[PDB]
């Protein structure tokens, strides 16, 4: 009986960071309350200044990672302010019934709604907008995120022993399909509604114009590179709501990978590259062993280095020459 | 010695339905006799009235699901009537030797042949036409199906306990490559032979014009929606003979999934979305827990909702508010 | 302390053959020395005489398979002769740190370098060139190979029992993106540097013009078909450095498959087709049971039979009618 359960309000954070949570549950089942505000806005997605009308949960692409435990109840208040122009909803792949909540959450501009569902299956799962007749348009305009449902006793390895992460990051990868004129130049529009027919034509080519992490080319580089120290155990959650991807840590591995993201399955070990199907969230666990810069990419290297699907880690600590060393530096011969 | 084995004649049914069979074998090994008649015909594949010359086993796209047990013998009589125009054959991925039977089954119009093979490996497997020099053309014109080889003691979960399905459906997903004129309009032809050179050009773009379940856009909707009741255990067999797909039940899960379709492997649990590689059949087991409409899609959502890869389930029974409920219905605020 | 370890010099062989090695290690850990010479050269890749400027390790596409054991040290001397025009390096997905060795191996024409790394994870792994700013161009011009790191006690099945192969072949699959003029004819260039801007445009379509095994259409056919005898256990290593593939043995199976190529995981059994993600090497084990011709393909059949991703096995021995037989040969009805 849900009225006797504890309620807890969580304030979400912007990706690639993740709100505070316990790996091993320190309470019994709870009702976990989240609020998300839909925001349609202009977004500059590349170094050339290409602009789209993005459709976001909570102002970001991707939307923020929600974290609960198995058999918690998720209660989401979804707000569509009247500064928006479109009807939106939300589908949780984590949930059972009513098109993942999509049938119960249709909100016009000026409306709100509150949905509750029980998190019966552990794993990372995609959530995305899915309004009838306009599903791929909303999703490929950035309206997707993920939710992690941890087992109550946390993550386990292939032998059933505990795996504890020191840091967690969320990487949302987004395929965009920006419309082009006859010559190949990107088109610009005053409103999202304007772009609609051109967007359908662009999607139907099945060829994205950009593929990005965290909403833009170069978003997870420089000042915004992911950080870690040698010896730290890092969990990287990665989602793609529409299209296959194949993540890879350049200079590293996935020590433990749930490529299709469901924790009741044992992880795959020692992965170089793993396939996350479109419409799925996956998770990879790695212990850093060397300092320096690492790139984290989609290993279709055209998608990575030409279309934008590349981010960086900056890792501090001590170099281990046993693992790798330059015996003779590049020289004439 | 095969002459002392029981023979049983099976009459095939049209997909998405599956002929009657026992999960757990009630007899020893048998010779299972099937007959299939090749039919080239015109097919209307979308709501706009686009027509192709389909190449079918038994008049349907996909061809019908055949069901046997491990170490049964399959004996297929394949008939190519003289109303057809092309040479056809059959390749079973279930079989060992002679290009899956392809080298032994080449039939001109007016010919027939009978092939026998032993079903030595359990799983769901693709079968498809594969005539020398024209393999992708026949396959992408609809000439493919699947065969299920059940273990003699039926399906088992990841712990080795029995999994029994109440209903089974077969979803054949088909990529078509309809040729286009300069402006983007679909071309029409009087005979299959006419389309050949244009078809090669269309295939080489690697970009399907349509992707459909059961031979047409909207085929598994409305009156032809798949049905189930809350509490029923449903097995969905899904094949794609040429191109990757990523099925997903909107509002549900794959409780037990054999994504690459081979039952000696333990299933993957609690899948949201799973990848079936091109040239493979997969299978997903689900117990319905909520009533209502569910969509079953390829979760590249452009492929689903723009190109045609979407079907429906209509599920009857009682709503369970513990799993999901609307706490505050959409309203102003 | 590495100076007390045995050193062994290995001479590499051209794919699809693999240098001599022991499955089960007959020595303790060693430093295994390899030398590779970079060669930029013209390559004819199809039956029409289309030419590209290939960038190769050791003169071949793919580069040669290197074979070591877990916890051996790999010492690679990489030579870039001054007859080349470009800067090259090497990234081993097998290695830990410095972008897989990429940051430590940048060699201009006229330079050499020697890298050492410890092979801490067992599996097959891709290696590829990855120079800063030009990663996909070098990779999709053929500059990739694989390295196998065997467990010290060799391969094991899903029950932990030994699997011993009689033959091993390496199939490198390569996506090429040859630039086209307005009409669709392939362009020719005097130097690699000439093609650069046209190549970027071609890659950005995400649509390969050719997909080949061992560097050319038809390379593994005829005189160059792979061979085996009925009863032999064959390991096929397959890599794709940039793009997904889905291998399939026509008339056979993958009895034991490590689709993502990492031997600490149990194999998948009885696969018809398996997905190797771009940026991965996989391995399939099969025991031949029937003689004759088999085709080994990427089972996107357009990619196989139109774009080039098809090779042959020629298998000798005795036909087994229990497994398959023609009951009634094709005849009028
Ligand atoms: O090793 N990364 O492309
Ligand atoms: O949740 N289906 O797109
Ligand atoms: O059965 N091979 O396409
Ligand atoms: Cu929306
Ligand atoms: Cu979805
Ligand atoms: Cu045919
Ligand atoms: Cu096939
Ligand atoms: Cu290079
Ligand atoms: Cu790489």
């Amino acid at each position: 009986d849900i009225s006797t359960l504890p309620r807890v309000k969580v304030d979400l954070v912007k990706p690639p960071f993740v709100h505070a949570h316990d790996q091993v549950a320190k309470t019994g089942p709870r009702v976990v309350e989240f609020t998300m505000t839909i925001e349609e806005k202009k977004l500059v997605i590349d170094r050339e200044g290409t602009e789209i009308h993005a459709m976001t949960f909570n102002g970001s692409v991707p939307g923020p990672l929600m974290v609960v435990h198995e058999n918690d109840y998720v209660e989401l208040r979804l707000i569509n302010p009247d500064t928006n122009t479109l009807l939106h909803n939300i589908d949780f792949h984590a949930a059972t019934g009513a098109l993942g909540g999509g049938a119960l959450t249709q909100v016009n501009p000026g409306e709100e709604t509150t949905l509750r569902f029980k998190a019966t299956k552990p794993g990372v799962f995609v959530y995305h907008c899915a309004p009838e007749g306009m599903v791929p348009w909303h999703v490929t305009s950035g309206m997707n995120g993920a939710i992690m449902v941890l087992p109550r006793d946390g993550l386990k390895d292939e032998k059933g022993q505990p795996l504890t992460y020191d840091k967690i990051y969320y990487v949302g990868e987004q395929d965009f399909y920006v419309p082009k004129d006859e010559a190949g130049n990107y088109k610009k529009y005053e409103t999202p509604g304007e772009a609609y027919e051109d967007a359908v034509k662009a999607m139907r080519t099945l060829t994205p114009t950009h593929i990005v992490f965290n909403g833009a080319v170069g978003a997870l580089t420089g000042d915004h590179a992911l950080t870690a120290a040698v010896g730290e155990r890092v969990l990287v959650v990665h989602s793609q709501a529409n299209r296959d991807t194949r993540p890879h840590l350049i200079g590293g591995h996935g020590d433990y990978v749930w490529a299709t993201g469901k924790f009741r399955n044992p992880p795959d070990l020692d992965q170089e590259t793993w396939l996350i199907p479109g419409g799925t969230a996956g998770a990879a666990f790695y212990t850093f062993r060397q300092p320096g810069v690492y790139a984290y990419v989609n290993h279709n290297l055209i998608e990575a280095f030409e279309l934008g699907a590349a981010g960086h880690f900056k890792v501090t600590g001590e170099w281990n020459d046993d693992l790798m060393t330059s015996v003779v530096k590049p020289a004439s011969m």
